[PDB]
């Protein structure tokens, strides 16, 4: 029936209550009558101060350990006055003080959310506990800011609270594979204590990105006399998908195209090289289509264009299409004696032909229609001074290194 109050975690020997006044006696009388305390468990932590004539604490008083989460912390002791033969009941309340932070059971948690996870899905979060009760228990859950997540305080009927992370915006690990959040838990008493909990969010990969070539069309020029195996090109295709979902193989699209037989595209490195010799005079252009795939068979498509260059390799060929061999000695300057056809299978300046004959001879070569030539006469001839002629005609293309074919025209001069 003697109520008192005391703060916990207080020093030893702190005043609990003026017992001698509420007993109607002096301190020396308390030390004289032999008034003691009845031997019970909790009463071990209290003691009687005669000089102070009061009630002092003789041990550590932790409410969090003593009464746990009960709403009032009460300790009842019985005081026995022997000479008066009377007994008194003392009820002592212990107040709560915020010396315990909200302690998370787990310091960190990994939440594996898929890349293709739809918004609205919620995942459980680590809970906190505060041995401090009342307003000194947990009161505020503060989640670190993030554009993709929110904090929901779902309350099961039994559980007082249950924090959970809510996915409100879609994710893509191709931009960020892992997130890091700070889950602060604070109790609403002064001084304000708190404790955090780091939450890593691992975004698992989904093969949602297909291989994409750097350029849609690849153009490359090449000489026709390149040795087989020469590195013509090296194609690159990017796949941001993780690991095995990013390993890309390149291959030709067509099924055993002749161009695919002529060339080799390496599967792993994508290096396009020559396999067999290729002549400009057969095909000057090669249009092929290549593709790149990850393991998910996601298709990227591109087109490689190969242009050949006509380096000189074919010499001209002279075809004497006409020859008026019995030449008249009295022929006027300007009469034709032989028509020639010249043809260089090469192209450009490598296919342009020029013809040459000796200077001392009275016969010149003149150009004509459709790369023809005519062997014209411009000076009169002494029949005996020149009876037989073995003319050397040299056809040569204008592409270095020049190629030359020589044809010999046999003729004889006759008179009348
Ligand atoms: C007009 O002249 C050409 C060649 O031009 C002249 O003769 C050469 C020998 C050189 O001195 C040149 O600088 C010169 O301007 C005559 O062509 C020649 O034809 C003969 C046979 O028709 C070739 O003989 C060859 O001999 C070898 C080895 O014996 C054989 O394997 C061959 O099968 C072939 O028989 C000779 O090589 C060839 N000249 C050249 C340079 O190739 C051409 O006959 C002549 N015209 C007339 C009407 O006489
Ligand atoms: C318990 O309470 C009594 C009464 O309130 C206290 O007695 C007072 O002591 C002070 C000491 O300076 C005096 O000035 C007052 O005149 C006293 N009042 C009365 C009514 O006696 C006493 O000191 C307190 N403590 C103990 C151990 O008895
Ligand atoms: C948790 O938050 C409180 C503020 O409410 C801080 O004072 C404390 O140090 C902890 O960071
Ligand atoms: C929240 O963050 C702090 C660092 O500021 C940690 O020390 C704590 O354990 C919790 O993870
Ligand atoms: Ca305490
Ligand atoms: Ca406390
Ligand atoms: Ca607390
Ligand atoms: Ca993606
Ligand atoms: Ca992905
Ligand atoms: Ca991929
Ligand atoms: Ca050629
Ligand atoms: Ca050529
Ligand atoms: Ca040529």
């Amino acid at each position: 029936q003697i109520r008192y109050s005391v703060p916990e975690e207080t020093d030893k020997g702190t005043v609990v209550g003026n017992i001698s006044k509420d007993l109607g006696l002096e301190p020396r009388e308390l030390a004289e009558r032999g008034v003691r305390i009845v031997s019970r468990g909790r009463s071990q932590l209290f003691s009687l101060n005669p000089r102070g004539g009061s009630l002092v604490t003789a041990g550590r008083i932790d409410r969090e350990e003593l009464c746990a989460q009960s709403t009032p912390c009460l300790v009842n002791i019985n005081i026995l006055v022997e000479e008066k033969g009377k007994l008194f009941g003392v009820e002592i309340e212990i107040t709560d003080i915020n010396d315990n932070n909200p302690k998370f059971h787990v310091g960190d948690l990994e939440v594996k959310i898929n890349e293709i996870a739809a918004p609205g899905a919620r995942y459980p979060l680590p809970e906190a506990v505060d041995p401090d009760v009342g307003i000194n228990s947990l009161q505020s859950y503060q989640l670190s800011p993030n554009r993709h997540f929110s904090l929901h305080l779902q309350t099961g009927d039994d559980g007082t609270i249950n924090p959970e992370l809510v996915l409100e915006r879609t994710l893509d690990r191709e931009e960020e594979p892992t997130h890091h959040l700070v889950l602060t838990a604070s109790d609403g008493g002064e001084p304000r204590r708190s404790s955090t909990a780091l939450i890593q969010i691992t975004v698992l990969d989904t093969n949602d990105n297909a291989p994409v070539f750097d350029q849609p069309v690849y153009r490359v020029k090449v000489l026709e006399n390149v040795a087989p195996g020469t590195l013509l090109l090296t194609v690159r295709a990017s796949d941001p998908d993780e690991g095995v979902n990013g390993k890309v193989t390149y291959k030709f699209r067509k099924i055993n195209e002749k161009q695919s037989l002529l060339f080799h595209l390496h599967e792993n490195t994508g290096e396009m090289t020559v396999a067999k010799n290729l002549d400009y005079e057969e095909c000057s252009l090669y249009e092929m289509e290549i593709q790149a795939e990850d393991v998910g068979a996601l298709l990227g498509r591109s087109k490689v264009i190969i242009m050949v260059e006509d380096v000189n390799d074919n010499r001209p060929e002279v075809t004497i299409t006409s020859l008026f061999n019995p030449v008249l000695e009295n022929s006027l300057p300007g009469t034709v004696i032989a028509f020639l056809n010249v043809h260089d299978q090469d192209s450009g300046k490598n296919g342009q032909v020029v013809c040459y004959t000796h200077d001392n001879l009275p016969f010149k070569l003149e150009k004509s229609i459709d790369n023809y030539y005519r062997l014209v006469t411009w000076k009169y001839l002494d029949r005996e001074k020149v009876s037989t002629y073995n003319i050397t005609v040299i056809a040569s293309d204008l592409g270095a290194p020049p190629l030359s074919t020589e044809t010999y025209i046999a003729l004889t001069v006759a008179d009348t």
